[PDB]
């Protein structure tokens, strides 16, 4: 609805920023789209492709999740909650997958990129896909950098949607990935003040979100509301100002009245 439209422009507006959202309805095949053909920086939504480049890897190598990976003092970057934990040891890529859709480890995204062989290979995978749009080009943490205008390590809502809707209720990954992928989004520790916030107590989330440079506040999540079709919904978000705070409120507000009726 032009209703719908106008409440999301006036949020943008009484926001101060740039604000990105696609929702992807299964009930009726239906969107709501704002800006959501513009470039956001992903910061760590980006986390989602990685782990699934290597979901997807895991369909031809069965003992790849259980793989160990060293963790070393050279390892560390700027937020490490679970890798810091296990220096000196190893972390299977199931456990660093868990980490970095979980806890945002950075860690654990920068083993997830080097494992299937950069950001050029998780933005492949992304093309394999159909996802023209996305683009992985550094590693963590310089991803986050997030500067206006720059295209590197950017999205749109629309893709991103499009894609996660693949990767979470469609066919991208083989029946045992796809759930575990379903089940590490639904374990997601960092959410509940982002779309969550926005949504009804009783509907069921699995959702990644990141924050990052110039206040850019976004969330990507598939949601199952009481008794209806699931929902994809990315609401992404950016400021003018290189230190903004985080407004996951934004990403609430802009929940609600997407969801609003339903
Ligand atoms: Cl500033």
């Amino acid at each position: 609805t032009a209703d719908v439209q106008q409440k999301l422009a006036e949020l943008e507006r009484q926001s101060g920023g740039r604000l990105g959202v696609a929702l992807i309805n299964t009930a009726d095949n239906s969107q709501i789209l704002y800006r959501a053909d513009e470039r956001f920086a992903m910061c760590s939504t980006s986390k989602v492709m990685a782990a699934a480049a290597v979901l997807k890897k895991s369909e031809s190598e069965p003992n790849l999740l259980n793989q160990r990976v060293e963790i070393k003092k050279s390892d560390l970057v700027n937020y490490n909650p679970i890798a810091e934990k296990h220096v000196n040891g190893t972390m299977s890529l199931a456990e660093l997958s868990a980490a970095a859709l979980q806890y945002s480890d950075n860690v654990a995204m920068n083993k997830l990129i080097a494992h299937v062989g950069g950001p050029a290979s998780v933005t492949a995978f992304a093309r394999q896909l159909g996802d023209e749009t996305f683009r992985l080009d550094r590693t963590e943490p310089t991803l986050n950098t997030a500067i206006p205008g720059d295209p590197r390590d950017t999205t749109s809502p629309r893709a991103m949607a499009q894609t996660l809707r693949n990767l979470t209720l469609g066919k991208a990954l083989g029946d045992s990935q796809r759930a575990q992928l379903v089940t590490w989004m639904k374990g997601n520790t960092t959410g509940a003040a982002s779309i969550q916030a926005g949504l009804p107590a009783s509907w069921v989330v699995g959702d990644k979100t990141g924050s990052c440079g110039y206040g850019t506040t976004n969330d990507i999540a598939v949601i199952w509301p009481k008794d209806r079709a699931p929902l994809i919904l990315v609401t992404y978000f950016t400021q003018p100002q290189p230190k903004a705070e985080s407004r996951r409120d934004v990403l609430a507000s802009a929940a609600k009245i997407v969801t609003d009726g339903l």
